[PDB]
């Protein structure tokens, strides 16, 4: 109510609303990107896709269609009652083919959920989160210049996690990851 209103006014004071669509050319071959490019599901097995260089071959990742090299940006993601997901940003230069650990040291800033109830930030070591109200909708907030990546419950304005301030190298991309085969898709909220 007031908390929702303050969350809305804070987004306006500081952050540009990003209109994020998923790039199917980046998506791991086990992922399905929806025809409107807002939603993500998983297949029972890898589909036959070209191994173009941008595609994540190991990690069940997909990128947005536009990168950020500067400024303050947010987008919101409907996670709904998914039991598993991770979202955030990654550098353009992340490893796409070989496994790397999804950590800030390797150019990934993500948080998410496993097994329905285990909220974690994928810092190294991983940060155990304690979340009083499981979010249905998550806001991702980027400040490129100050090296800030933070996450909020978009419905009640409660804070979830802020990574330590860092120094980004090169463009950042929105990144999305799902490991499970379950009924609820991951869906980006349009700007």
């Amino acid at each position: 109510g007031e908390k929702s209103q303050a969350y809305a006014e804070w987004k306006k004071a500081l952050f540009q609303p990003a209109d994020v669509i998923l790039d199917p050319n980046t998506a791991n071959p086990i992922l399905l990107v929806s025809d409107d490019q807002r939603s993500l599901q998983r297949a029972d097995e890898r589909q036959n896709l070209p191994d173009n260089p941008e595609r994540f071959d190991w990690h069940y990742c997909v990128l947005g269609c536009k990168s950020f090299t500067s400024g303050r940006h947010y987008w919101e993601v409907e996670v709904g009652d998914r039991k598993e997901w991770h979202i955030g940003v990654c550098q353009e230069n992340v490893e796409r083919k070989c496994w790397v650990k999804m950590t800030p040291e390797n150019g990934f800033w993500t948080v998410g959920l496993t097994d329905g109830s285990k909220y974690r930030a994928l810092s190294d070591p991983r940060t155990k989160l304690t979340v009083a109200n499981p979010p249905q909708r998550v806001g991702v907030f980027l400040d490129y210049e100050t090296g800030e990546v933070s996450f909020y419950n978009a419905m009640d304005g409660s804070h979830i996690y802020t990574f330590p301030h860092t120094f980004f190298s090169g463009p950042l991309w929105p990144v999305f990851r799902i490991l499970t085969l379950e009924p609820t898709a991951l869906t980006i909220c349009p700007a």
